[PDB]
């Protein structure tokens, strides 16, 4: 019988409490700048937010961000999550300092903080995820494969209640970070300015000269002479005519991409959660720059 998960505000907490958590994550992002050849922790925190939310199944309300179940071995041991231990370790001192925040609130807030501090759009964020027990952890295998085509992508994301525009917008997060051969069997960045959130993913898809190559793990990926790559699922966005139209739209309208990403990413992070009518409004956190910090 599917589970209603009702958001429950951490007792007595308000916007200022969560802004302090934001700020601690943001200051640590600035301090621990050497990680991953000076990419920093921003991208891995966005990937962590996505992987902890992307297990959701709309059919039975299992998985999703609510329960914070990545803290249990079945999930941090998911082969699809290889590498995310670095993001968890980053967040450990944050949780120690703010032990009142739930695990799902912390994982999701880490992704919002990373996007914003990397000059991305504001992402409204709601509190109130509540930790759930070990037997609520979803089985491995709910996150998407990278070696597939547009039809796979489209069908996959129906389980997360995402439409074509939402899918294409969310995939623009691949402007950030890179693939690492030891984690995923893919190697290389999608672009150049990979710790700055921009619409570069879409520009690179359209404007680079891509060649289908095998990497050192014997997997196919698309490579450019600029030193960028696209996964088969990324490249599928220009193979499918419906996705291609949307790629072109975001390549030509930075503001539109930002607005659509913000909405889709909030939705991703909120899937599965019931917000009571009297819950607080979503919070829009100030960046460190906006605060003079
Ligand atoms: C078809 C859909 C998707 C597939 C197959 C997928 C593929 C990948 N995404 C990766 C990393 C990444 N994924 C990322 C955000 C997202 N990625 C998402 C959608 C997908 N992501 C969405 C949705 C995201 C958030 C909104 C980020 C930012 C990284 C880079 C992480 C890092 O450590 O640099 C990796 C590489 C992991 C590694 O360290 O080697 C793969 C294989």
């Amino acid at each position: 019988t599917p589970l209603v998960h009702v958001a429950s505000v951490e007792k007595g907490r308000s916007y200022e409490d969560f802004q302090k958590v934001y700020n601690a994550i943001a200051l640590k992002l600035r301090e621990d700048d050497e990680y991953d050849n000076y990419i920093g922790y921003g991208p891995v925190l966005v990937r962590l937010a996505w992987h902890t939310s992307g297990t959701w199944d709309k059919h039975d309300n299992t998985g999703g961000s609510y329960g914070g179940t990545y803290r249990f071995k079945k999930e941090f041991n998911d082969p699809s999550n290889a590498g995310l231990q670095n993001g968890f370790k980053f967040l450990e001192p944050i949780h120690k300092e703010f032990p009142w925040i739930s695990s799902g609130d912390l994982f999701s807030l880490g992704g919002v903080t990373a996007v914003q501090e990397m000059q991305g759009p504001k992402i409204p964020w709601r509190c109130g995820r509540v930790d759930t027990p070990e037997d609520t952890t979803p089985d491995n295998g709910r996150l998407p494969d990278a070696d597939k085509d547009a039809d796979y992508v489209r069908t996959f994301f129906q389980r997360l209640n995402m439409n074509d525009r939402e899918v294409v917008a969310l995939m623009g997060a691949h402007a950030l970070g890179k693939t690492h051969l030891k984690n995923s069997g893919y190697e290389g960045p999608w672009g150049a300015a990979n710790n700055v959130f921009t619409n570069e993913f879409y520009l690179n898809l359209l404007n680079e000269d891509w060649k289908l190559e095998k990497n050192d793990a014997n997997n196919e990926q698309w490579d450019s002479k600029s030193g960028y790559m696209m996964l088969p699922t990324d490249y599928s966005l220009i193979q499918d005519p419906k996705y291609l139209s949307i790629v072109k739209e975001y390549a030509n309208d930075q503001d539109k991409f930002f607005k659509d990403f913000s909405k889709a990413f909030e939705k991703l992070l909120e899937n599965g959660i019931t917000f009571p009518k009297d819950a607080p409004s979503p919070f829009i956190f100030k960046t460190l720059e906006e605060q003079g910090l």
